Parts: C-alpha cells; structure tokens; sequence
DNA sequence: ATTATGACGCT
DNA sequence: AGCGTCATA
C-alpha cells in the first residue's frame, strides 16, 4: 500500500527530430519543402538506399531501407537529396552539425543526454519544480499546451483531429484544477509546458520541427513520442499505463523489439506488454535472468529507472564503409587505400572534435568483414592512438589486420573484406 | 547489395 | 579485451 513504489519521482522527456535528415537538405533546399522527399546516399546500385523519408512520401510507403528506384515506383514524384560524398564515401557531416545546433538549444532548458544523432532525453525534474514555484499555484491553461496529446484522453460519456487533441487536453486540465490527479500529474503537466517551449525554440532558431514524448522515465517518454508523429507531443501519465499496456506489442518498447523480446514472447506465450505484470519478479528472473527479469518486472508497471545521463557528446568517433558483392577488396593495396581514405575523414573528424570539445581519443580501434562470414563485425582489435595523423592511423589499422589475410600471395588478399571500420575511442580531457 | 553510424551488456 | 545486441538517420 503505502510502501509500493510507482516510478513517479522523475519528469523525462524524449525529443525526437521528425525525419530528420529530410528537414535538414529541406532547410537548404526550399524547393523540396511540403513534398514527397526522401534522402538517400549513393546512386549507382538500384538508385541509391533510402536513409530517411518526409511525411509526405512516407504516405506512398516510402520507407527507410528502401532503394531509391523502387521507391520510385511507389512515388513517381518522389524528390531526392544526395548525401554528400567524400573521399570515395558518404560522409555525415553536414547532419551532424545540424545535429549539434539542435543539442544546444535543449541543453538551455536541461541536461540532456544524446540517444542519437537526432533525438535526446531531457531531464527536467528540477526545471520542472522551479516553474512550478513561478507559478503560485495557478492554473495551467490549454493554451501553454498547443500541441500536445495526452495519452488516453477522451474518455467516458467532433471528428477532426485537433478537435480531439483539444477534448482529451481539457478533460486532464479539468482535472487537474479540481484537484483530482495526482502531484506526479502536475510535475508531467508542467513538464509539457516547458517542452513545448523547447520545441518552440528548437523550431525558431533552426527552423526544424520534432516531436516528444513527455513521461516519468526514458522507456515510456521514447513511447510517448511515436503515438502523434510528426510535430506535436504525448504525455504519457503513470495512470495512462495499464490501458497503454494492455494492447501493446513487447517489440514496441525499448531494447523488446529483437531476440530478447522474442523470447519473452515465445517463452511466456504472450503478446501484450500489460501481460507481463502477471508473473512474479522471480519468474521473470528465472528466465531472462537476474537484470533483465527485475527490469521487465518494474518496466510492465509502468517503472524505470535508467538515468538521464548528462552527456551531450558521443563516446566515439567512427569511420566505416562496406564493400558488398563484386566490390570486396581483394589487394593488397585496395585495403591499404581505403583504410587511408577512413582514416583521413577520422582524422578530420578528430582534430574538429579536439578543438571543439577539449578532449583527445587514445584508442584506435579496427574491424573487418570478410565475405561471407558472420554478420557485421568478423573481427575486432584495437591499438593505441598517440597522434591525429591519417597515415599513422591507417598504417597501424593494416598493422593489427595484416595477418587475417589467408592468402598465400601477399599482394593477394582472401578472403575478400567486405567491411572496413575505424573507431576512435577512451577520450581523455585535453 | 541498406549503409553508416553509435551505446551498452556479457564473459 | 573481443564479441553480441539493439538502435538510429
Ligand atoms: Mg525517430
Ligand atoms: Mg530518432
């Protein structure tokens, strides 16, 4: 009663770019503004592969994965920008610094911790209590909430879309202001007040738009994001949750949607997250063990506690490029140029880091693909990294790989490599 | 022949 | 340390 704990202590945000790559080449390029646009990088093999999809075209089932011809046929319109192409290979720089223009923006309201190149979870515990203070206890009208859902609202005794928004929004403030939610749904409340706000910043001084989810913890504010996409934002309340859960997939949540969630599928005979609460925390420890048991456990009600972890910057810094099909090297001197050509764009992209963000990699690490082995990585060693420089880097890459070369030749090289990947890593302070 | 990333867990 | 999992544009 009294002692059981609800996963309510803490206001998260998810913020999430709408199709992000799209609205960056949009931004540049007025004429692919409001229409079918997709991004792809290459060209030669079936039109290029798709990498991201404007709303517009996502209406012809246009999606990511897809090349670009055959997206064509689903969109004869559909319009194309080409991801930039250097040193023999697509570079992402111009999303990443997009990237960076939106990360500090949010880092103005909160801490934040960059999930990906294009979204980011916000802590705003503390924002939130210090607004509430600024307020003096009066109502928070529909107006400070323009564009946000609240997740399972309308309920009990209009057709539009906006008008529904508009319904479900005054059913939560109704309640809120005769007192019959909880403190938790206050602080969510304030919360979506301050997210709004971001998102309004975010939007005027870039001209990009996102969507978010606004919850308790990470898990259900990433959910919250994706139930009213694209341009508005979900607030998923605690008390939202059984409802939420009894009709969801378990791919549908965070780290659920591959072989762990397959499991607890398969295993449980379930489909449903809210399915999960009828097991005992031991149950779901016995089978998925002692971490991913307990978590499962809290997470079917609703709780987590993955901290929002104060880190704007990623960890690493990486280079890679595939050689599918024919393209696999197969000399000598094909390795050592295209490892020279991902270490030049790591050292450019290392040198702007260490500039930019007062720290140095120490470590250099190297993987491979050879053809028709494993999946993704065939191999992985690492080595140290003392300078930026690109021909010590790549030098020291063939140094550490030299010997996965069966081949008999050593001008040869057999098997063929698919894949060459270079990661610069443990960043110390400089 | 999606590709190019990036974080984290296991042993 | 090296490998596997899960995710994102
Ligand atoms: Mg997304
Ligand atoms: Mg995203």
């Amino acid at each position: 009663g009294p002692h059981m704990a609800t996963g309510q202590d803490r206001v998260v945000a998810l913020v999430d770019m709408d199709c992000f790559f799209v609205q960056v080449e949009q931004r540049q390029n007025p004429h692919l503004r409001n229409k079918p646009c997709a991004v792809v990088q290459y060209k030669s093999w079936k039109g290029g592969g798709i990498i991201a999809v404007s709303y517009e075209a996502r209406a012809f089932g246009v999606t990511r994965s897809m090349w670009a011809d055959d997206a064509k046929k689903l969109c004869p319109d559909l319009l194309l920008a080409q991801v930039r192409e250097s040193r023999g290979k697509a570079n992402l720089t111009k999303y990443r610094e997009a990237s960076v223009e939106v990360m500090e923006i949010m880092s103005r309201f909160a801490v934040i911790e960059r999930a990906s190149i294009d979204e980011a979870y916000v802590d705003l515990t503390s924002a939130v209590q210090e607004r509430l203070q600024k307020l003096q206890g009066q109502p928070i009208s529909a107006d400070l909430l323009p564009s946000t859902y609240i997740e399972g609202l309308p309920q009990g005794p209009t057709v539009q879309k906006e008008g529904m928004r508009k319904q479900g929004l005054f059913q939560w403030l109704d309640s809120l202001q005769i007192d019959n939610l909880t403190s938790p749904d206050l602080q969510l409340t304030v919360g979506a007040v301050i997210v709004e706000e971001m998102r309004a910043a975010i939007e005027r001084e870039t001209g990009f738009q996102c969507s978010a989810g606004i919850s308790h913890n990470k898990v259900l504010a990433k959910l919250a994001c994706g139930l009213n996409k694209p341009n508005r934002q979900t607030l998923v309340s605690h008390g939202s949750v059984p409802q939420l859960f009894s009709q969801m997939p378990i791919r549908k949540i965070r780290s659920l949607g591959g072989k762990l969630g397959a499991s607890v599928i398969e295993i449980l005979g379930i489909e449903y997250m809210g399915e999960l609460t009828q097991f005992t925390e031991s149950q779901l420890q016995s089978h998925f063990g002692e971490k991913n048991g307990s978590w499962l456990y809290a997470m079917c009600r609703g709780i987590e506690h993955d901290p929002v972890k104060p880190r704007q910057l990623p960890k690493t810094i990486g280079c890679s490029k595939n050689f599918p099909g024919k393209t696999a090297l197969a000399t000598r001197e094909q390795v050592q140029w295209w490892l020279l050509q991902l270490a030049q764009e790591l050292e450019e992209r290392l040198t702007k880091d260490r500039n930019d963000n007062d720290r140095v990699a120490t470590q250099l690490v190297v993987s491979i693909r050879v053809q028709g082995d494993k999946r993704l990585s065939s191999l992985r060693r690492c080595c140290a990294l003392t300078r930026y420089d690109a021909h010590k880097m790549s030098h020291d890459a063939f140094t550490v790989i030299k010997n996965c070369n069966t081949s008999g030749i050593q001008t040869e090289w057999s098997p063929p490599l698919t894949m060459l990947f270079l990661c610069a890593t443990k960043f110390s302070a400089s």
